């Protein structure tokens, strides 16, 4: 049923990842540019500007987000996305921990798809 799915439209999802810190952005790739609408440019200087991107209601069900995985768990969320068109898109998040040797999550990773 997934790969009937994908015949009818083909999957364009955003790959990312940071430091746990949100110091820096290790992946993002050019689908970010297109859903969130801001520059992968931006996003590289501050790693925190994908915030902006985010419906100021989900901003903090993604405190919730980051604390789970911090906490050594994986995540699943869905968001409104996109200041430029009043947050009309709706993407579905997954994320999961990337550890140290002590077990400390020190980055962050996953997808992103625009769900509509």
């Amino acid at each position: 049923e997934r790969r009937v799915r994908e015949l009818t439209e083909a999957t364009n999802d955003i790959l990312w990842e940071f430091t746990a810190d949100l110091s820096e952005v290790l992946v993002i790739n050019s689908a970010y540019e297109d859903i969130w609408g801001r520059s992968v440019a931006k996003l590289r200087e501050n790693p925190h500007d994908f915030l902006n991107g985010i419906h100021p209601e989900d901003r903090e069900l993604m405190k919730d987000t980051m604390q789970s995985l911090m906490d050594g768990e994986s995540a699943d969320v869905e968001c409104r996305v996109n200041a430029t068109e009043e947050y009309q898109r709706w993407v579905w998040i997954q994320g999961e921990p990337i550890t140290n040797d002590a077990g400390e999550t020190v980055r962050v990773a996953g997808f992103a798809r625009d769900i509509t």
